[PDB]
Parts: structure tokens; C-alpha cells; sequence
């Protein structure tokens, strides 16, 4: 079962996780294996789903991080994957993603305007009601 599947990914969870960072961390790991890691990661978030990512999903967003330290050709990739990762998330509270969520976005303006902005464009519109309580917070 695809629930099922995503019953055994809450049993490895974190670890999991950790294991794809730790692969994204490695100097060794091939850019575009890595990116085919980022699109398993965002393929992985999908199969847990939003509400079971949960805090790991903020653990996975610090690996995104590692993700964008090294970013090159795999980041315009990566940016989009981040936006999913992004989407696949539940909106929650705008302020719950903070800085983290303003980090990516001024790592995804440098890759190139239009993908933050689209990135942007979709938090706002996710965010709803939570949207403009960290506006004041990300002057």
C-alpha cells in the first residue's frame, strides 16, 4: 500500500533521512545522483505525505540547506524540488517556516528571480491567513 509504504517510511523516519543527507553531505556522491536523491527526498516526502514529514520535514528542509550549499546546475532543479517539498507540505504557519523558508528563497532569487517568485507567489497563497503574521518578522 502506498500508506503502507508510508507506514514503513515513518519506521525509518529520521534515519532515513539522515542516510540521504549524509549521502548529500558526502563530497563523493555524483551532483546528479545527488539530485536524483533530492527528487527521491521530495519523491520520499510525497510518500510519507505532508503530515507525516512533521518535524523530520524540518530536518529534511536543514538537509535541503546541505542541498543548497552545493547547488549548481542541480539547484534550478533543486529550487523547483524545494517549492514541492514545499507544496507537499502542509501550509501550517507561515511563521512555523520562518527564516528557513526566507533562506531558501533568497538562495532560490539568486539562482534566478522567476523561481522564487514562484516559489513565493504559491507560500503566500498557501499561507492564507498564516501569510503576512512573519511578513513584519521577514522585513
Amino acid at each position: 500500500s502506498p500508506e503502507l509504504m508510508a507506514d514503513y517510511l515513518q519506521p525509518k523516519l529520521l534515519g532515513i533521512l539522515a542516510f540521504f543527507n549524509m549521502q548529500l553531505l558526502s563530497s563523493s556522491v555524483g551532483i546528479e545522483d545527488k539530485k536524483m536523491a533530492l527528487n527521491s527526498l521530495m519523491s520520499l516526502m510525497k510518500l510519507m505525505g505532508p503530515k507525516h514529514v512533521s518535524s523530520v520535514r524540518v530536518k529534511m528542509m536543514t538537509t535541503l540547506r546541505t542541498g543548497l550549499r552545493f547547488k549548481d546546475d542541480f539547484p534550478e532543479l533543486c529550487c523547483r524540488a524545494w517549492d514541492c517539498f514545499v507544496r507537499c507540505l502542509d501550509h501550517a504557519c507561515l511563521g512555523s517556516l520562518l527564516s528557513h523558508v526566507i533562506v531558501a528563497l533568497l538562495p532560490l532569487i539568486h539562482i534566478q528571480p522567476k523561481e522564487t517568485a514562484a516559489i513565493f507567489h504559491y507560500l503566500i497563497i498557501e499561507n492564507r491567513d498564516a501569510v503576512q503574521d512573519f511578513l513584519h518578522e521577514i522585513y
